[PDB]
């Protein structure tokens, strides 16, 4: 169970990886740090506090890793517990970057932060995982990571449209994609509740976790997978994609302003 990647960019491709992934780092830290909070503290208006910091975290984390590996050509041989996802990624219907389709794993960073010399030792994590406190419908910020739709990532919570979340639905019907009978079995439990963890939908369904998801692409079956069907659709906005990039750096340092007066006041 070995995590590896190659790093086969450029001088400054490598660099400019560097940075995403480090940033990336920093705001996973801040998922920790706040979930961390919740947990150890308890009054009825800090939770609204911390839920809302927490799920700003969320999003800048899921917007630094849409920004992994933006020419898609950056990494090779990205392996996360044996398993190399160049070869299931050049595959797919719809190709893309192998080192965001690790990322979207639990511990793929091992395999990205290898390729860039980042040193395991610190820890430098970044999951895209979050389900229960998760502002966005949790498949779809999967697949926006995926994608490396970091137009579609909203970077505050305040900005984040219903149709990414408690009204997911109606980003679906949006686009007149093709559902079949199981992806319509999915949709019915998570109408009832769109952050219904995967488990829960496989054993309600008696399918295994990996029947509920499918492939990350348009032409498998499941909730990965008519999300990627749908996210496809989507035409990329490159002038929102550039306000989320520049403005999220600024947005990262004034959460942790808040995060460390939160944490003073705390621990």
């Amino acid at each position: 169970l070995v995590y590896d990647a190659e790093f086969v960019g450029s001088e400054r491709e490598f660099e400019e990886e560097r940075e995403t992934f480090l940033k990336g780092v920093k705001a996973y830290d801040g998922v920790l740090a706040t979930r961390y909070l919740m947990e150890r503290s308890s009054s009825a208006k800090n939770d609204e506090e911390l839920l809302e910091l927490h799920q700003n975290f969320i999003l800048l984390t899921g917007s630094y890793a849409c920004s992994i590996d933006p020419t898609e050509d950056r990494y090779q041989n990205v392996i996360v517990r044996g398993v190399n996802f160049d070869e299931r990624v050049q595959r797919l219907s719809t190709g893309g970057s192998p080192a965001r389709y690790a990322i979207v794993y639990r511990r793929g960073w091992r395999a990205i932060a290898k390729a860039l010399d980042i040193d395991e030792e610190d820890v430098p994590a970044i999951e895209v995982r979050a389900v229960k406190r998760n502002p966005l419908q949790p498949a779809l910020y999967r697949i926006l990571v995926r994608y490396g739709r970091v137009d579609l990532m909203p970077v505050t919570v305040d900005e984040v449209p219903p149709e990414m979340a408690g009204e997911f639905e109606r980003l679906i019907e949006r686009y007149d994609v093709p559902i079949d009978e199981k992806e319509e079995r999915i949709l019915e439990i998570l109408r009832e509740n769109p952050w219904t963890p995967h488990d829960e939908i496989a054993r309600r369904l008696g399918l295994s976790v990996s029947e509920v998801e499918g492939e990350k692409d348009p032409e498998s079956s499941g909730i990965y997978s008519l999300w990627s069907r749908v996210v496809v659709n989507i035409e990329y906005d490159e002038r929102t994609a550039k306000r989320h990039v520049k403005r999220r750096d600024r947005l990262l340092e004034e959460l942790y302003e808040h995060l460390e007066e939160l944490s003073e006041r705390y621990l």
